């Protein structure tokens, strides 16, 4: 599995501020475009990219205050993310794209989906943002922390002090152990505690137990609409997984319009760090499966 991340930065002037975001592949075609989530940038795309690039455009920003994109002094609350990511796609004229989302790479991704339906060819998603509907639907294992993670004083000297999210919530995302280079790689747009700020307001805007109430609606929202879009979706799953356990990917399989499910065998939620291979290749196949009618 390739630790090293061999892409030409890529940048764009975005509502006054810079977003870093790779960009490989033919310039014609429909463009691929992956959004990552907390607490990773475009480098969780760095082993699945490969497989799509000989086909596709590949384009993988990485959020605002993430990465290597600009980090101004925001809450980084979920609007913040919608409002630069829509004014990323826009600042590069993309007009129809296909989807290729993760945590909350995917409530962004859902949401701009349900906003512009006739400019989105396909999803793919993986370990996505759904409603929580209580803790209970949330894993015991990672129970204890998410729980710590809300609140501000204990919250914020975990996250932001201490850097938990970076340390030890991410590689205990992954079956397999990250590697050194790995860890260097998603620790290094974070390395100034002062710029910790979105790895704490992330786990405060999950839709858990009908908190906060904003964010509920707008997942419901995406949730709805995905329900009754006929759009091409290929759901990658994992065993155990966090955000999406096995019985969920099963009930999403049958639910989704147009649904295609992958068992990429075990996993939590960094499933792209588990099996990039099988993810990667089932993205390439399925986006030719697009264009036969
Ligand atoms: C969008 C949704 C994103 C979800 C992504 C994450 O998926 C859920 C995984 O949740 C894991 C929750 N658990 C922890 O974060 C955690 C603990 F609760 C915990 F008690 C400990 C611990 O100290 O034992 C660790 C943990 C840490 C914690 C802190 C830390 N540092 C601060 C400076 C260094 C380092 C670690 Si490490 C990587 C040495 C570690 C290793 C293990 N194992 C089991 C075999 C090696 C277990 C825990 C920790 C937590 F990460
Ligand atoms: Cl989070």
């Amino acid at each position: 599995i390739g630790t090293g991340f061999p892409f030409d930065p890529h940048y764009v002037e975005v509502l006054g501020e810079r977003m870093h975001y790779v960009d490989v592949g033919p310039r014609d075609g429909t463009p691929v475009l992956f959004l990552h989530g907390n607490p990773t940038s475009s480098y969780v795309w760095r082993n699945i990219i490969p497989h799509v690039a000989p086909t596709h455009r590949c384009i993988a920003p990485d959020l605002i205050g993430m990465g290597k994109s600009d980090k101004p002094d925001l809450g980084y609350f979920f609007d913040d993310h919608v409002r630069f990511m829509d004014a990323f796609i826009e600042a590069l004229g993309l007009e129809e794209v296909v989807l290729v989302i993760h945590d909350w790479g995917s409530a962004l991704g859902f949401h701009w989906a349900k906003r512009n339906p006739e400019r989105v060819k396909g999803i793919a998603f993986m370990e996505f943002i759904r409603p929580i509907p209580t803790w209970d639907e949330w894993p015991e294992f990672a129970r204890e922390t998410f729980q710590a993670f809300r609140t501000t004083d204990v919250g914020r000297k975990l996250i932001i002090d201490q850097n938990v999210f970076i340390e030890g919530t991410l590689p205990m995302g992954v079956v397999r152990p990250l590697t050194e280079v790995e860890m260097d790689h998603y620790r290094e747009p974070f390395l100034n505690p002062v710029d910790r700020e979105p790895l704490w307001r992330f786990p405060n805007e999950l839709p858990i137990a009908g908190e906060p109430a904003n964010i509920v609606a707008l997942v419901e929202e995406y949730m709805d609409w995905l329900h009754q879009s006929p759009v091409p979706k290929l759901l990658f799953w994992g065993t155990p997984g966090v955000l999406i356990p096995p019985a969920e990917a099963a009930r999403l399989a049958k639910s989704l319009p147009n649904c295609k499910a992958v068992d990429i065998g075990p996993g939590l939620n960094l499933l792209q760090e588990d099996n990039p291979d099988l993810i990667g290749s089932e993205i390439a196949r399925w986006l030719s499966t697009l264009e036969i009618s």
